[PDB]
């Protein structure tokens, strides 16, 4: 879905939405486009183990330095392991192969840390209704730049968390939408096609330009 996201972002950015004679950013808000999932907390322990994260439903995952992934569902027991070659297995904390003892122990340390020590990004957002029977998205990749951490989920979502002002973007190619969390923690969800038509403020337009560069870097 990165290509889809890029087509969506080229289209919006090409419209020059902050260069309208009358910007009506409010008219681009669409609560029906609120995401189901986003990254609420993360821990970069890539000096030793990898990057752990919490999604907004309280599930946790870790992308290990070896490019494998473990996901703990929010029942607190259902695990999914994703091998480097992409093979997926379902397991549980209560009944796991001993081969995964170490990685499960690491997950529980990331989980306990995030749970008790970090703020929950978007704790004021009621997520869109999804399906408890569908698989969780997992973190496909991430990187950091001078200004942000970039987080790409397996459902196509790209999340950009800016370090200095704590502003964040959640971009979804399925809803063709952007959630913007500002410096006060207020949030709004915009349909990209409505931004084409109505415009937006310079702050959001700049962040969407940045987003396009990030998605380009992800596709590469």
């Amino acid at each position: 879905h990165l290509s889809d996201m890029l087509q969506q972002l080229h289209s919006v950015n090409a419209s020059k939405p902050s260069e309208r004679g009358l910007v009506r950013q409010e008219e681009a808000e669409d609560p029906a486009c609120i995401p189901i999932f986003w990254v609420s907390k993360w821990v970069d322990y890539s000096d030793k183990y990898g990057l752990g994260y919490q999604l907004c439903d309280n599930s946790v995952g870790v992308l290990f330095n070896d490019s494998t992934r473990l996901i703990l569902y929010n029942d607190g027991d259902s695990l999914q392991y994703i091998e480097r070659d992409g093979t997926e297995s379902y397991l549980t904390v209560s009944s796991h192969p001993n081969s995964l003892m170490k990685k499960i122990t690491l997950l529980k340390y990331f989980r306990n840390y995030m749970s008790e020590h970090l703020l929950k990004a978007g704790a004021n957002i009621t997520p869109r209704e999804g399906d408890e029977l569908a698989r969780l998205p997992y973190l496909r990749t991430w990187f950091r730049t001078r200004s942000a951490i970039i987080l790409h989920l397996s459902n196509g979502s790209v999340q950009i968390n800016f370090f200095q002002d704590h502003t964040k973007l959640i971009l979804c190619p399925l809803m063709a939408a952007v959630t913007y969390i500002d410096e006060k923690r207020d949030f709004r969800t915009y349909r990209l096609s409505l931004l084409e038509e109505y415009g937006c403020c310079k702050e959001l337009a700049s962040r969407l330009r940045y987003a396009r560069t990030m998605v380009d870097k992800l596709l590469s």
